[PDB]
């Protein structure tokens, strides 16, 4: 029991941080209504934002797609142009070329910018290497992803060894067609890419994916969260499209000054668009350009909180539905923001890229890193 010799420094590191966090919250209490601050000051006991080397395993009641089939689909149709430039434009992939019988594989196969495409870039993280498994699902069908051997994730300083996510295609999705391509990245924090895009934009459509997740400790036991913060970011809203989260467990917490809020049980840019500065009330342009504050929509943007919020969750099993839907499916045209020269009725691609991790976008959120050491017996 050399524990009694190490316990002294362990308890101090804990108590130090613990006290350091308490003081930080009391300090944030007067800045909670300032831009980028969580309206409800709170610490993040869930460290979950970096897992580039995690292992991925999938099962599905749908169909696995051969990696070669995914590669061919990328080289054809609407993604062809970008393909020739050595770019994997996921939001342009025509799902049509993944619906043939000869595309189905018996097991999971990874694809991405790494094989003979190590140099290539993708729309998920430019040149950084990225890998994903692919399935073809119909409404109600799903894929269950098991992420193992993580190395940077912790809950209350307790190491997270495994995460099991179940992705289900919401039957109420209105996209035309019966199929959806799901690309699940090996790095659980990158999330997934869901698409029913068959080459043409669609009106009054949507694509919603239900997300059920359980995090496990080093003993393989589900982790019973106690107000952990889940990041709901990149909730884009253009004049004709709204990305939102709904049907979720836990409580929504707003980030002061963010365009994201909660209305009628849905989390999205409730009162303005957030695509282009000056358009539809948007404060900043989502993509990087000449104007200050632009490019807010990235994981590292200092003002990414503009299109983000958070959910305080507890319990061993949690869930949230994320998707993109035509603005018309959410409210009457006469109640929408007006952008001269743009038709709020325009169809959109029924696809989406999203993730659910612990990288809360609010500013100065104190992190819990030290676990409370238990007195040796
Ligand atoms: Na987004």
């Amino acid at each position: 029991q050399k524990d009694l010799a190490d316990y002294p420094v362990k308890l101090k590191a804990y108590e130090d941080e613990q006290a350091s966090i308490k003081a930080a919250l009391a300090e944030l209490e007067k800045h909670k209504n300032e831009d980028g601050n969580l309206t409800e000051p709170s610490a993040q006991n869930l460290v979950y934002d970096l897992e580039p080397n995690a292992n991925l395993s999938l099962t599905t009641d749908g169909k696995f797609l051969k990696a070669s089939a995914v590669d061919d689909a990328f080289s054809k149709s609407t993604s062809k142009a970008k393909y020739v430039q050595k770019i994997l434009q996921l939001d342009d992939l025509d799902i049509t070329n993944l619906e043939q019988s000869n595309d189905v594989a018996s097991s999971m196969e990874l694809y991405g910018n790494f094989g003979d495409k190590a140099g290539w870039s993708t729309t998920v993280s430019n040149n950084s290497q990225v890998k994903w498994g692919s399935v073809l699902l119909e409404r109600g069908q799903s894929a269950t992803a098991t992420y193992t051997n993580l190395q940077n994730s912790y809950y209350n300083g307790k190491k997270i060894s495994k995460i099991v996510y179940k992705y289900t295609v919401d039957p109420k999705s209105k996209f035309q067609g019966q199929k959806v391509w799901l690309g699940i990245f090996t790095d659980p924090t990158l999330g997934v890419f869901a698409s029913a895009y068959t080459g043409q934009v669609e009106k009054n459509t949507s694509i919603f994916i239900k997300n059920e997740f359980t995090f496990y400790d080093e003993d393989g036991k589900p982790i019973n969260f106690d107000n952990a913060l889940l990041s709901v970011a990149s909730l884009n809203r253009e004049h004709n499209s709204i990305e939102m989260a709904k049907d979720y467990s836990g409580k929504f917490v707003k980030i002061s000054g963010s365009s994201i809020g909660e209305k009628n049980g849905m989390i999205y840019a409730t009162d303005t668009l957030n695509f282009k500065q000056g358009e539809g009330g948007s404060r900043w342009t989502m993509y990087k350009n000449s104007q200050a504050g632009s490019g807010w929509d990235s994981s590292d943007a200092p003002n990414s909180w503009y299109g983000a919020g958070a959910i305080k969750m507890s319990g061993p099993n949690n869930h949230v539905t994320v998707g993109a839907t035509s603005a018309t499916n959410v409210m009457p045209v006469s109640d929408m923001p007006v952008v001269p020269g743009k038709d709020n009725t325009d169809g959109k691609k029924p696809n989406i890229w999203y993730s659910l991790n612990g990288k809360i976008r609010a500013v100065n959120v104190p992190k819990v890193t030290k676990e409370k050491p238990t007195p040796p017996v």
